[PDB]
């Protein structure tokens, strides 16, 4: 469409093109807000997004930390203060998940003080 070239040409895929790397906006002791710009369709439309997180000091796994996200800006919650986190965004469609976004790179939560200062 409004482009017609890329480095590669086609794929063996029926999935959306992935989101951009998220940003980070609001953070607290245990919520943080992520903002990204969306993927684009091809074969099919998009259904929703996921966000995963990973933290060595939480569980050794990547886990789902929001599911069927219908927005581009999302407050994560329930985290641990003074703990590092990673995030990736994933698109969803009628056939699979897309390729992931880039990682957010490791945020740190604040602390469970009030931050009067």
């Amino acid at each position: 469409g409004s482009s017609g070239s890329s480095g590669k040409n086609y794929d063996l895929s029926d999935l959306p093109g992935p989101p951009s790397k998220p940003q980070v906006t609001d953070v607290t002791k245990n919520s943080v807000t992520l903002s990204w710009q969306p993927g684009t369709p091809g074969t099919l439309p998009a259904s929703a997004y996921i966000i995963e997180a990973f933290s060595q000091s939480v569980s050794n796994s990547w886990q789902t930390v929001a599911n069927h996200v219908k927005t581009t800006l999302y407050t994560v919650r329930g985290l641990r203060p003074n703990t590092i986190y990673l995030f990736m965004v994933r698109a969803i469609n009628p056939q699979g998940l897309s390729d992931p976004s880039p990682m957010s790179d490791p945020v740190r939560t604040q602390d469970s003080g009030p931050s009067s200062g």
